[PDB]
């Protein structure tokens, strides 16, 4: 005999699966009861999550609005085409010349699905090397010549740096590699770099070297939005973002395309049937529409007055984290930020980013290691996304930028007295009292703030 | 100039931050459950698999593995994906010294893709079952003009094996002997509109007799293979992909199993492990979905139990009672019968394309799919039993939605005869049709006495 | 001090290198002391020697005809033209409507360059299996998946094979190969297939798949020339050739192509530029001067009346061979041939290739194990046009056909008296008395006919 | 009706068989001996080899290797072909337990091709010498708008380094950097119109750095390398291909050397023996060129004798004073100079192309070829010494050279400053020109004045 479908089907998280109800619990207390410095982080809203957790998991769709493999999708259409032309409006495209493919799995997939659309298989593509704060999926192969990415195992990658003693992007540098290189695509964006990008420059490298220019936004999509950053549509052919980071969306990608006519011959672009059928058929099977209907709720928020004050917020919070660093005395690469991140150097204090790192999380601040200019790595990278998302501003960023102070002061006690030595600095952790302190008052410090997503006045914990 | 305060953007309910968007999950939440969803592929996932993920864990970068994290903070997203693991090899009857599972594919052609990376080198030779004959895209697919469609034939080399053109069987023997010619380096079983099981034992044969691995993708019987109603692949493949959602009855996600420890016969073991891993991470997604992943270790936790295991038998037998139903009234079937939750329809022996039938059931709120017949516009239709069945669905309930079916049929055909063949001339039959709009009626009437999953009826906008 | 040119410039052999000077004069001995039953061989003429050997060797021409890198190609210029209007005319092809290259240093250059032509990279190729009597650049992996043909390293290939029964091309089993497969180019002609080719039959398959069809002459390219077979170019895109074989040349390649307008659009043949840039400058540096002048030679020669009758001869010599052959009762691929070979097939006595093989070349009688009904080898390969070249006809290739059945009784005595297994077969080789008999009186047969390429009243054995 | 006889198709002549091209073959003849030769690869091989190169050794199939053969009947030519072997090792001073050599390569192109094929897989990354920068077309090229043109950019991946484009020299850093950014699997040096020796050294502590195979293609310098007259690369490169053509003074043909036994400093040994001769065959090639072979067997014991070793010594001493006479002149080499057989003349401080000083060379019978300078119309012509020194000229002989050239360089400046920089102007001072035609019979005469190898200037038609 089935169960009910009462028993089954509608009885509730808490009651169905008690063991991963609790784990979610601890795991929403863990979220608002400490200090989130991950710049790739953020925490979206309850009516983001509402679509996301919904009976649109439950739908079919694959193929493209009005042009479905399966009937029936008569509402999943108009959420599909509400969120792509909400997409055009968030990032302030116009229709006949810009057109979006809100399909992407994520943004990993949407960068590989725009790759499989304009190149063929080991077609050359030049990224920001991943230590030069770039990212994966823009190209990695190791010293030895292993092949990591994907998109160094079925195309041919090479990376462009950062100048090595500035650590901004080598914009001359970059056209040398590009014009001896020749790649087909030249990757744009980035992971771990504190300043706007130069989409003029890139734009005369690539019509240099006959290259198509794609821009990954996904860290900074939330501040392309709200005007706050260079706007990478005014000179790059296709540009991919995930959802969630800086947009404060659900986790999924986009893939942006030029439509229309070209600039000078006399043709049009081609970009939008190849890349809807690179995501379908080539690469993915039905689209996620909780995702999609998720996304749609998330640009209609990125649209509003509200959210161009966030990502405001957003670059002033991490001037101002930043500001108070140097006045400590530390370093960051290029000295400041243009956006939602800074990247500090710790190697003038003798210091590893992976024992800070550690050090930091057994406080409940959560940061992670980063190579510096190009280069164990020798920077933490901080953003402030998450936190301005919880509504701190500037004096809160500054105490967070005293609880990293006295994070790092105790990291160099611990080496002083331990050693230089990874296993030895380990040993100045067991029943570090100190640690234990700065542990309780980032604790009642993060406890003063409020949380999107769920009701604190609600948790188990 | 203000930043709006958390309370107004972040903690609002959809329904007032998003109205459009929440009246349109409203009306598809009405279009799920006074319609009769027959689509194969299709599932109505439970409101436990929901909650977990619609949840704060879409907040946690996660890239890497549990024990092995890029970043802090991950003490309980490591717990939730080691349940998640544990309870994927437990629904599956896998002791966890010989089989792996990874659990971040973000959906079933994730899945596919990453395994393909983590085995083969790009250009390596995959053979897989014709999209025509039942396959699926992801196994490979070129047309006939050349135009290699699917990513797995833009980056490796596939050719497909077909069905018996007369019986509708897959041609073991033909298998063998392109397997012999071609040689490639992955064979892969699994379809997706093929209604009998699979003989795993000779894919092992034809693997061992040319050197191949053996891959199956089960994610359209996944949830009979959990419940022991089809037969095992754990048996025979060396790796195992699968969707979740489908009959598998959770989130829309992924698994790659793998094979661990000592293999049979020199002396060496499975491989698979590290590369898979690897594949999914760093090499081809970012952070994983963690709200997918909790909502899957919930729908593995309740594939696990007994009523799962009737619902799976359940749903094989809907599907026979369903094939018998419509066998009597003179139609036919690919194979004759069903082994499995899908019963694929010939529609050819009575003039009529899967095109117009699945037109005219869809204005009945009916959801089939049109498919390809014999390996062969298509000819047939295909019907799934899952959904239906996790209504509360019996045998009885399906022999009722083969009648309605009937009626479909009986009205295209009229429609045919008295309008035509051509498309343009059918549709004339399906404006004002009191016989089409009785129909309709007659489905809703019929669909509004089962209850529905995910979220209460008693509680919806329409 | 450096040597006077008279030293060592212009003194000959002989003297210069005794060495291999007295291993040229035994290999000339051995080559009309023998029997010689390759059907890959032949003997060309001294005319031929003496273009090959001068000082044409000397002249680097990379480049076309009046379109080279160097200068001082004047004469150099005329030499290729008339060897490439000589290609045309030997084979009887109308300059608008073919094209040929005449560079390719050999008959698989000459294969490689034709496929980077028209083909890219992975693209797929189907050629006649090995073991049913194909060529290595046609294609070829072991049953492990080891690529052992460049056709198959660079290229992805798919042989099609004989009908396993009847010996003869399964032309519907390679139409049904072809339509799963797909094939940017399908080859045909072989190396071990004794019967003519349906090149309407192939030109159908083409087009029924979208697929080039390619014809690899090399084995009939001087029954070609002699209109003795059925010719490729009424229904094929490409014919490459060695210039050896059958042909009499020296050891080279050429790459024929259709030129002018196609048959139903509306547009013109693609080939030729492709073809000259693939031999250079993609893959060859310059051509062997020496050689195009030995090749305009046996081109010449190859339209004579004289050469017309050579080939008909190979054709009735192979034919009376195997006439005698299965008149002893022995079994012959197909039952006969239409070409200048037999492919003997050796299992109905229970010996191998390899045994017949072995003990044949100890009577100086020199033939190949080869495969049988595309299946250790059963069967030898016997050919026609070497032997040919010496002025033997039918009577003399039926006493040829007396002493391979003297060969194989032998072979068989020893089998029945030593063993079925190889190791046991060689112990009734260790000086067996009736085997030096059967190599003296074919020593005094071979011994008995002229001799081309040089002049044996003047050899120093 | 009748075959013909042996004795008339084939025994007769070449100049009764085939009165056309016997005559054009004597007409070349008369070319190669009435002009001035300076094409850095050409030269004028022996009688000797080419008696072995036009011979009955082309009659022969002999696919395999010596005592591994696919046909009988190779008694003599496994001995030729072992003979040759011995001998290439031996000409260039290498212990046979540490080196190995294939003969079989049609040429140098195919040697190139076959070593890549041996040790790479399709599209591993190469680095070789740009071809602006002096480097080879079977090193690696593709033009500036994308389009492959080496076979070695179509099937592999490429990326050039180039001359310090002011000095003119090897840009070792600049190499070295490319080489860490690429990765390269494999690092080519060597070239065609480099004027100066290589640091091979350097060369294997970049492959070293960046975990490459190191590759010298020495072509052009192999003569100076046998007569230890340059660096040698075999203390340092792993694979060593060559022409056998040029400098070496043998047959157009092709070599791979390759390392043999234990590797230094785990206890592994080199691995290319095996992989290499399976590339040459069955891979790449069909039946070797026995004649070649015999040939090349012929022109490696020459290159051992003590009059090589000198003619080496010659060759390189006349391009250094015909560079010499050049620079006295005023004129500009790159580099300022030579270390081998060939000098880069850069003629951009006067005003001239590479094509107009080519040109009125070729119509009085001085052949030397235009060439791209320092990396960047061609502003350079590229001259060699090997051919005109086989030919017995020494130093005053090239300082004669020299003077023809810079009178042609003079009538071809007088001409640009009279009719114009157009090439369509340049034409038109070079139709009855007494001052043209006084210089090429100053040529003809000259050049009469030198004995001819490869035959004999007593027995031409002309």
């Amino acid at each position: 005999h089935m169960d009910p479908v009462s028993v089954w089907g509608n009885t509730p998280l808490a009651t169905v699966d008690p063991e991963i109800h609790d784990l979610i619990e601890k795991e929403k207390r863990r979220q608002c009861r400490g200090i989130e410095l991950i710049a790739s982080e953020n925490f979206t809203s309850f009516a983001v999550i509402e679509a996301l957790g919904s009976a649109l998991t439950n739908k079919y769709s694959e193929g493209m609005p009005g042009n479905r493999y399966y009937g029936g999708n008569e509402y999943i259409d108009q959420i599909e085409n509400l969120c792509r032309s909400r997409a055009l409006q968030a990032f302030h495209l116009d229709a006949q010349s810009w057109g979006v493919n809100v399909q992407p799995y994520s943004g990993s997939p949407a960068n590989f699905a725009a790759y499989t659309a304009v190149l063929n298989p080991h077609d050359r593509i030049m990224g920001l090397d991943l230590r030069s704060g770039g990212h994966l999926t823009h190209g990695y192969y190791t010293s030895g010549g292993k092949k990591i990415s994907a998109t160094s195992i079925y195309f041919e990658s090479l990376p462009y740096k950062v100048n090595s003693t500035t650590g901004y992007i080598d914009y001359d540098r970059l056209e040398e590699k590009a014009l001896d290189f020749r790649p087909k695509l030249i990757i744009c964006g980035g992971s771990a770099y504190p300043r706007d990008w130069d989409y003029k420059r890139f734009r005369e490298v690539a019509d240099k070297c006959g290259a198509l220019l794609l821009c990954d936004m996904a860290h900074t999509s939330g501040l392309v939005a709200a005007q706050e950053v260079n706007s990478p549509f005014e000179y790059c052919d296709i540009v991919t973002t995930t959802t969630h980071k800086s947009l404060r969306g659900p986790r999924a990608g986009m893939i942006f395309y030029r439509k229309g006519p070209k600039p000078p011959e006399n043709a049009v672009y081609d970009f939008e049937d190849k890349i809807n059928f690179a995501v379908f058929p080539s690469l993915q099977g039905g689209p996620h529409n909780h995702q999609i209907g998720a996304l749609a709720v998330a640009l209609k928020q990125a649209a509003s007055p509200g959210f161009k004050a966030y990502a405001k917020q957003v670059k002033a919070n991490a001037v101002a984290l930043g500001k108070y660093l140097m006045g400590k005395g530390y370093s960051l690469v290029t000295g400041g930020t243009e956006n939602h991140l800074v990247l500090w150097d710790l190697r003038p204090l003798g210091l590893t980013g992976n024992k800070v790192e550690k050090l930091c999380d057994l406080c409940n601040i959560t940061v992670n290691k980063n190579a510096v200019f190009g280069d164990a790595p020798g920077g933490v990278r901080i953003g402030a996304p998450a936190m301005t998302s919880r509504g701190l501003v500037e004096k809160d960023f500054e105490q967070i930028g005293e609880f990293l102070h006295r994070a790092v002061t105790l990291t160099l006690e611990i080496q002083k007295e331990h050693g230089k030595l990874l296993k030895d600095f380990n040993k100045g952790l067991v029943n570090n009292k100190a640690i234990e302190d700065l542990k309780a008052d980032v604790e009642k410090f993060s406890a003063l703030f409020d949380m999107p997503g769920f009701l604190v006045s609600e948790m188990k914990y």
